[PDB]
């Protein structure tokens, strides 16, 4: 109607040929990664976008579709991710999603393992 809950999101994405080897190396250990930081953080209906055979090249993919999905809706608020190498090193097309695209929910972009858009 006019006012209701909306959503937070959690994509992750693991790969095989990683010399890791432990907890990475599979798709639910990450996930719950996210989770061990959403919770600590404090964000709710944390929806968990996972990951099987994606692609190389940039965004559009099936778990990811099902996040922006939630992004064009209205209804990420948030967005938890393991690093921005997920959607890809070009800070061009990945900040076009938070400054512009994201913008409609009033996003918070996280990026674990790099500097998502802070100072130091």
């Amino acid at each position: 109607g006019s006012r209701t809950s909306r959503i937070t999101a959690l994509y992750e994405r693991l790969s095989r040929d990683d010399d890791l080897t432990g907890e990475s190396n599979s798709i639910t250990n990450q996930k719950k990664y996210l989770e061990d930081y959403a919770r600590r953080n404090g964000f709710e209906n944390i929806r968990h976008f996972t990951d099987d055979g994606f692609s190389g090249v940039n965004f559009n993919r099936p778990g990811f579709q099902s996040l922006i999905k939630e992004v064009e809706a209205g209804n990420v608020e948030t967005l938890i991710v393991k690093d921005m190498s997920r959607l890809g090193r070009n800070y061009l097309q990945v900040g076009f999603y938070t400054e512009v695209l994201f913008p409609q929910k009033n996003v918070r972009f996280l990026a674990i393992n790099n500097s998502i858009d802070s100072n130091n």
